[PDB]
């Protein structure tokens, strides 16, 4: 389609408009749980959930690119030590048929640290663990923009908080005219706010039709669960 | 979801968001063709096209029912005498995984004339042929409201027009508070407009999640193609 917008005030267990891969699911409370925690899981574990309908991101015949904006609230919980819990969650755009990749520090989107244009993935990561644990990362939790690689083309310092009382407000926007991708995280309790921005041309990275969604991962020993409360999304070619 | 809205200004051949059944498809001109014509087809032939994602129409947890509005423009083409051409098109809500059924005067939605609650289908029909050809219809072309049966509960007379110069603009609305379903057709060339309405409780007829789409069909000897130019749709539980 040319314009598309949906809004989830909460999720339903028996819903039919979401695709799940890995261990992502909707729990009894009406919350989108991106990954599970328990000893019956592999060392590197995670999940993926995307809206069932592909989004027309750019049109080849007219040479046009769409502008979009999304926003959601999330929270995370861990039985281990906050400073050492892995790995985080991401919001991404990739081909509708992409398979679940490797978990852990790879967010289920990548195979390894080598960059490759064949991924055709554009994600905004909420990376909870950095170096020395993940050598390719800065020495602290951060938010960054990834383009076909686990190495962000840009990142910013993030002071991660855990618990339902520490809900985070996220807002991502892509303005096609200026090829600008901006992401901002805000904690409404005390009003702490952080941002990242990069100039990226989606037209030469992604196919015309992509899927929008989330991914969540963790590692054995430092297990943490990532969850989404609601989701709003809207894209248009006329903006 | 709770809210959903999409707009197709035209359709693309390599689109990935429409699901097809039978002989419906998007042609080179960017138009959605519901059925094809030609002599190498079954006697009763037709097609169906639906948006790929199911719509949350009602909620069993809160007892809420959604309101919706949809609009689209369509036109029909025929090489046979217009008066005799069949069978028409349809805008419908049904289980997302329902199969294509009998075409011809049954629009690909039903098996025959028996009414049955298990169809869980509500459709607004733009029926181009009535009795005696179709014994269950009024004796003339008409636009009607079907609830689990090919026989309408209410219908209004329609003087059908064919050709690209006779495009029709349609608007269908379901207002949850009063349970009113209204459909109106207007020919912009001369402002001729007609409408049909009914009051039906969707929670009692449809499942919580349904697919929305169109169906088109025809018969040998009186073939006609039915085409949609654009489509806008929006549903919400939080009606103003
Ligand atoms: C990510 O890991 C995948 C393995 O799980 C790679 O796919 C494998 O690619 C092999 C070589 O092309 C092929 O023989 C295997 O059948 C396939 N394995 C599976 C399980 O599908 C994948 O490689 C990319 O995709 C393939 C299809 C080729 O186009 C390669 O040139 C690509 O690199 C890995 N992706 C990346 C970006 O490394
Ligand atoms: C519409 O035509 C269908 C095709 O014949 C009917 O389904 C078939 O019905 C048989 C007799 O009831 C059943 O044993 C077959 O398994 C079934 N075949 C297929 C391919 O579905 C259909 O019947 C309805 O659905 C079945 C499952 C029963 O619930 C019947 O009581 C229903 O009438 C026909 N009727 C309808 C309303 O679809
Ligand atoms: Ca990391
Ligand atoms: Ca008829
Ligand atoms: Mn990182
Ligand atoms: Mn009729």
């Amino acid at each position: 389609s040319d314009d598309l917008s949906f809004k989830f005030k909460n999720f339903s267990q028996n819903g039919k408009d979401l695709s799940f891969q890995g261990n992502a699911s909707v729990i009894e409370t009406g919350v989108l749980q991106l990954n599970k925690v328990g000893n019956n899981l592999p060392d590197e574990t995670g999940g993926i959930a995307r809206y069932i309908a592909p989004i027309h991101i750019w049109n080849c015949n007219t040479g046009e690119l769409a502008s979009f904006i999304t926003s959601f609230s999330f929270f995370m919980e861990t039985s281990a030590n906050p400073k050492a819990a892995t790995d985080g969650l991401t919001f991404f755009l990739a081909p509708p048929d992409s398979p679940l990749r490797r978990a852990g520090g790879y967010f289920g989107l990548f195979n390894d640290t080598k960059c490759d244009s064949s991924y055709q993935t554009v994600a905004v990561e909420f990376d909870t663990i950095g170096s020395p644990v993940n050598f390719w990362d800065p020495g602290f939790p951060h938010i960054g923009i990834d383009v076909n690689c686990v190495k962000s083309i840009n990142a910013e310092r993030w002071n991660k908080r855990y618990g339902l009382n520490n809900v985070a407000n996220v807002e991502i926007i892509y303005e096609a005219s200026s090829k600008t991708l901006t992401a901002s995280l805000t904690y409404p309790s005390d009003q702490t706010s952080i941002s990242v921005t990069s100039i990226v041309d989606l037209k030469e990275i992604l196919p015309e039709w992509v899927s929008v969604g989330f991914s969540g991962s963790t590692y054995i020993g430092r297990q943490a669960t990532h969850e989404v409360l609601n989701w709003y999304f809207t894209s248009t070619f006329i903006n």
